[PDB]
């Protein structure tokens, strides 16, 4: 069920497409970005074409809109990580086994692109480039998180195992997202970027 | 998606279905726990129905499938676990990040073991203030493994030169597999429950 702006892919299962400037996709992409990081110079855009993680993403965004009884689920947030992890996310996705975790030991999005532009997330390569994802999140009903979580909290301890589907920050403004749990997030795009 | 032998669940995502003994469904369960574990005595087997952890688990067989060759897959294992954890379990599945350290760590997973006699072990499936024991049937998705390491955090690679293209688990000795070690969520379905004491 591969959604129709992906490109064909000649019977694989995963590509990495580089985005043509000027066109519609690219200009959003860019803009998300450019609200926070217009100092900042874009090399390139790829598109993730991972058929398995989205097979597997769609079903938990299925579940969670049953679950939650709204289709309110999703935010689209940014991920800085360093040229060795690019791979593994590309083929594999975000692993909360794999910096601060005063929130929780999950894997950690940020609301602005500036947040994830910071060195010590998107770490500079040999080369001065910068890597950061555009990354669908399945955040659903969220709650403050705190040090040493490893699940969300339940919604009522009289039945510990309904849980939140995510933390944040501050649930009245929030400006960072956790999640705990493997396929609650897809990298849609990559960003390739100097200072 | 659901198996149609499964119990009418009248729109609910979730039941525990109390298996009668007699049965052909309890009674391959119970001489598989009895072949290493003759000294224990089975209270009760009730076969989980828990639809969302089915449905995410059949995603990734059918993934598993696809990638590998023409490969078995699947293993049917068992996992020891204290009376705390039921409820979880039950809901939610194996958890990696709630996992303890294993006395021979093979890395950071979730443990299930070939022979019920390993998983009957108290240091596993702790006695609860009853004298109940509790252990779990699991669909395990072993795929293609290899002899793990302590340091492991996912499964390694199968070539240096290719890091992200993984084997599939880890296993103590290849030649002949008593444990198996999963990194990742919805790699194992938790089949049945049983229940047990001295
Ligand atoms: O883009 C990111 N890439 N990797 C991260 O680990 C990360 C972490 C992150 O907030 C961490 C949080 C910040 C406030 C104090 C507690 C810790 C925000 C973005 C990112």
């Amino acid at each position: 069920n591969l959604p129709e702006h992906w490109t064909d892919m000649n019977h694989q299962l995963f590509c990495m497409v580089q985005l043509e400037p000027g066109q519609s996709e690219y200009n959003t992409i860019k803009d998300k970005f450019t609200r926070t990081c217009s100092s900042y110079a874009i090399e390139k855009i790829e598109r993730i074409q991972n058929a398995f993680l989205w097979q597997s993403y769609q079903v938990k965004k299925r579940q969670m809109d049953i679950k939650n009884d709204h289709k309110n689920n999703e935010r689209l947030l940014f991920h800085g990580t360093d040229a060795d992890s690019v791979p593994y996310v590309n083929q594999h996705g975000f692993n909360r086994s794999c910096n601060a975790v005063s929130y929780g030991k999950g894997t950690y999005f940020a609301v602005d692109a500036s947040y994830s532009a910071k060195d010590t997330y998107s770490k500079p390569d040999s080369n001065g480039r910068k890597h950061m994802y555009v990354v669908r999140v399945l955040t659903g009903v969220f709650t403050k998180g705190r040090a040493g979580l490893v699940t969300p909290p339940p919604k009522n301890p009289h039945n510990p195992t309904d849980l939140f589907d995510s933390v944040t920050n501050n649930t009245r403004s929030p400006k960072l997202f956790v999640v705990f749990f493997d396929n609650q997030a897809y990298p849609e795009y990559l960003i390739t970027f100097t200072a």
